[PDB]
């Protein structure tokens, strides 16, 4: 059934984001296709973190996280494929709340306070309360991920 | 902050699906942009159901649900905009597991057993264990929802 999930999801298009945190001083982040809005009152956003890779642990052990929205495919590939220790060497960034890294190439970002974590199956649902949101750049081309590719929207 | 969430999400592209169930004999479903894969082992998928509209209740009170994947924008609009009592009058469907409606225009669907529900903020995370998946049609144009529109992917 893991294979039927992957086969169906390969053709299910999803927006991508790069979630980051400052994990006891270590700058970390990852490309996710599970980011979404969860609640309006209270204002909550979420993503799913793979427990099998320990992707949950930095967020569980940090008070805040940042959601970076970017149109730079290179950044998504860095934050999916490159070794953790290498990712923040290659990109421009600044620190936000809790020291969480904000990527300079982001056209928007959210700063969130960790609100809850919920283990379900082999992932943890990471839930953040939106503390602030910023729209930096008005002109951008949002990307959607499907079948290992990053597409623009038609028209 | 509910407004910053909406403003950012308006420009965050997301695949859409129509989740259905047979709620004590009542055929119901809704367009969602919160469907995703949650876990591989066990094989779990999820969506977020708005408690403010009672969208959580049918799933909480039914043993199964179906995830319909379709490329028919008309269907997404029916299952977002039209009165509940009208939706299954206008479309071709059959019943699957638990009597859950499978839409004829779906190019793929998942049958799921309700695994857990988790209230977080003003939504409930509805979690289903994948019992079966089906790819009916190999030729289709997946849609992504952004800024109230249903886009095709470029190229
Ligand atoms: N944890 C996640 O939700 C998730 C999502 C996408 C990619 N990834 C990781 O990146 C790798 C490369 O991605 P790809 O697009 O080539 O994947 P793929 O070809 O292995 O799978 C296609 C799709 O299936 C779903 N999926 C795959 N692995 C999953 C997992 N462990 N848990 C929940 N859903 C999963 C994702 O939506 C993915 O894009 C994946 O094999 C996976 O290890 C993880
Ligand atoms: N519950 C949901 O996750 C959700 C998602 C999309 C749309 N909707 C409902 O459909 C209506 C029409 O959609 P639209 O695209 O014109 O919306 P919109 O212009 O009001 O908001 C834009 C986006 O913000 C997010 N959002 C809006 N309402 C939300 C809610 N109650 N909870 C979590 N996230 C929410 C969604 O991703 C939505 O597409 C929305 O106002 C909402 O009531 C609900
Ligand atoms: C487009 C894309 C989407 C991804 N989405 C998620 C996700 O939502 N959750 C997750 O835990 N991992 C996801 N991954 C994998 C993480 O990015 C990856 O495990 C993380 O960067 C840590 O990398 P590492 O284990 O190789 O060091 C995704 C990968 C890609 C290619
Ligand atoms: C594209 C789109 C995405 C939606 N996603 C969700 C969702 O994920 N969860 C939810 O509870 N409602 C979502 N909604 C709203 C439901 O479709 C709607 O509340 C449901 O069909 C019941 O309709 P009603 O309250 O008008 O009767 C979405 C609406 C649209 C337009």
């Amino acid at each position: 059934m893991a294979e039927v999930i992957k086969s169906i999801m390969r053709k299910f298009p999803l927006g991508v984001a790069i979630v980051t945190t400052n994990w006891k001083g270590e700058l970390v982040g990852m490309t996710v296709n599970t980011f979404n809005s969860l609640s309006l009152n209270p204002p909550l956003v979420s993503f799913f973190a793979d427990r099998m890779k320990g992707n949950d642990i930095p967020y569980k052990e940090s008070k805040y996280f940042v959601v970076n929205f970017t149109d730079n495919e290179e950044l998504f590939n860095i934050f999916a494929l490159k070794p953790v220790k290498e990712r923040f060497r290659e990109i421009k960034y600044k620190e936000g709340i809790g020291g969480c890294p904000i990527l300079y190439d982001s056209y928007a970002y959210i700063e969130a306070k960790l609100y809850d974590t919920i283990d379900v199956g082999d992932h943890s649902i990471i839930v953040g309360e939106v503390i602030d949101g910023y729209q930096i750049r008005d002109n951008f081309t949002p990307l959607v991920y499907m079948n290992r590719k990053y597409y623009k929207l038609s028209s």
